[PDB]
This record gives structure tokens, sequence and C-alpha cells, in this order.
């Protein structure tokens, strides 16, 4: 490629963290404004951190730590086909999502300034430099999923997560399964899933700083999804960079090529990364692989003449 080892290597580092606890802050502050509001003593809710910082796969320090404050006292359900509430001893729920939400935007009002939050359409936007807090909060219920391994045992079930974006729109998530998923990947490529995970964002964030490609359909979600898909062999076999990146290109333009990329899940396994509601296609992710190859001078320039 065009770019050094130690350069490639440098583009694989986590992000800084400007402050050591930032996350141990954010969560402190967040759950702080539920627990001192008496509206939330009989409910059971949990604050963690999914998305980039749930991962570490976030490449920079700039950019919003993703909270979750996920009630489980009321949840969501999905049965086998058949089974209702009943059959598991359930109600249709003691509060709905709207008066979580109502509940959740008050303390966190109290807590931080009428001024300092802002519902956006998926999430409730902290601006809190009294507290040093800047934080997205994505007020969900617990999702509880009966029917992906037929559990009738209501203990028994893969929990997800459910909200409403702002036009009302429904939207499921499984990013405590995303999370243990790309740890467990982690562990088996001695940390190099993550490492590549974060080059591939810095190049493409490189490629449309250099004006060499722009395609706002290729997120950083769906980057983490790709690179979680690349068979371990080809992040283990290899001793650069370098060569894992190319063999990383080389594996994903075959699989959309050859239609085994129509199989692929998202990491947490629960949805398909490739289908006719995400906001990219297969041509997106062709054109993101072919120009990153571009970019990279995989095929060198004529006697190494740009
Ligand atoms: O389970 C998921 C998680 C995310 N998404 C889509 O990706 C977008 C960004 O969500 P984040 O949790 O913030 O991902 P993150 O790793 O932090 O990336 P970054 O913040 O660095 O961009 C979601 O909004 C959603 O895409 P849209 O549906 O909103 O267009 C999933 O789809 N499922
Ligand atoms: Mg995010």
């Amino acid at each position: 490629s065009k770019f050094s080892e130690s350069t490639l290597s440098g583009w694989t580092k986590p992000a800084s963290v400007t402050e050591e606890d930032r996350i141990e802050n954010t969560i402190s502050m967040i759950k702080s404004a539920i627990k001192n509001d008496n509206n939330f003593d009989n409910l059971v809710y949990e604050v963690f951190v999914q998305g980039s910082y749930g991962n570490n796969t976030n490449v920079r320090t700039n950019s919003d730590i993703d909270v979750n404050i996920m009630l489980t006292s009321t949840f969501y359900s999905k049965y086998p086909e058949g089974k209702t509430n009943s059959d598991y001893g359930f109600t249709d729920g003691t509060i709905t999502y709207n008066e979580y939400k109502n509940l959740i935007l008050t303390a966190l009002t109290n807590k931080f300034g009428t001024g300092n939050v802002t519902v956006g359409n998926k999430s409730i936007k902290i601006t809190s430099n009294s507290y040093r807090v800047e934080a997205d909060c994505i007020p969900s219920l617990l999702y509880r999923n009966y029917e992906y391994e037929n559990s009738s045992s209501p203990n028994n079930y893969i929990e997800g997560i459910k909200y409403f974006a702002s036009d009302n729109t429904s939207v499921v998530n499984y990013p405590k399964v995303h999370i243990n998923n790309g740890i467990e990947k982690n562990n088996q490529t001695h940390k190099n899933y993550k490492r590549l995970v974060r080059v591939i964002k810095r190049l493409r964030n490189k490629m449309t700083a250099e004006n060499h490609f722009t395609n706002e359909n290729i997120t950083s979600f769906l980057i983490e999804c790709l690179i979680w898909n690349v068979p371990n062999n080809y992040i283990n076999d290899y001793d650069t960079w370098d060569e894992t990146i190319k063999q990383t290109l080389i594996f994903i333009k075959s699989s959309i090529n050859d239609n085994s990329y129509k199989n692929w899940t998202e990491v947490s396994g629960m949805f398909y990364l490739f289908h006719n509601n995400r906001k990219w296609t297969s041509d997106d992710v062709s054109s993101f692989v072919n120009s990153l190859w571009s970019f990279m001078e995989y095929l060198e320039h004529h006697h190494h003449h740009h």
C-alpha cells in the first residue's frame, strides 16, 4: 500500500481518553439523575454504554457516548407463533414507552437544565459542561426475544432493546449481544479484530477528507459489522496491517460477487447485515471496497509514480 506499517498501526489505536473517568462519570451522572427521581422508585432499569464506546471501536475522542437507559420492569416480547402475553402470565404493561420517555426527560431536565437537553430522532442529547456530560441517551424498554431459540420458559430469552424514534417508527436492537459477540471475536484474533475495525473507519474518513470517495451510506456501524464477518484466519495468518487490509478487501469483494454476503448478520447475529430497509446496499459496499483498494494503491502505480 502507499502507507507504512507504522502509519497503519497508528490508525488501529483506540481513541485517546482525554478524561480517565469519562464513561464512569457519564454513567454516574445519568444514574444519579434517575435514582434521585421518586417517579423511578418502583421501576427496574439499567444504564449502560452501547455503540462505538460500548464496543471500544470509536476512533474519535470528540464523538458522542451512546448511553441506553433500559426499563426492565416493563418490557416488549417476541413470542413463538400463536403465543400471547397471557401464555407467559404477562400484562400489556404498567407504563407505556411514551410515559417512560417523559419520566426520563423530567429526570434529565432536573439534573442537566432544559437548555442542555435536546430530543433528537433516536436519542436525547445531553450537553452539560456543569457535570462534564456529553452523551446521547437512548431510553429503551427491554426486548425479550423468545422466538429466536423457541423458549416457553419465561426466564429464557435473547435480551434486546426496543424504542420508538421521534417519528414513532419501531427500533429493535441487540446492543448487549453485539458487545458480547465482538469481545469473543477480539479474544479469538489476539485483539486484532477491533484494531482492524478502527483502521478501516480511519481510512474511510481519510478517503472522504482527501476527496477520493464519499458515500454517506457507509456508516461506522456497517464497517464494524463488515469486519466482524471477516473470517479469523484473514486477521490471524498475516504479520502486517498492509497484508491484513489487502486480504480483507479481497474477501469482502469476493463475498459480494458470490452472493454469500446475503447470509451475513450484523455483529449480534439477530438481523441480516444486508436487507431492503438498511440505508446501504451491496453496491455501496462494492464501491467502498473498490475505492479503498484504489486509495491504498494495492495495484502499485506504474513506476511507483501516482
Ligand atoms: O444495533 C444497531 C446499532 C446501530 N444501528 C444503526 O447505526 C446507526 C448508529 O448507531 P450507534 O449505536 O451510535 O453506532 P456507533 O457504533 O456508535 O457508530 P457512530 O456513533 O460512530 O456512527 C443507528 O442510528 C442505526 O442506523 P439508522 O437505522 O439510524 O440509520 C443499527 O441499525 N442497529
Ligand atoms: Mg454512536
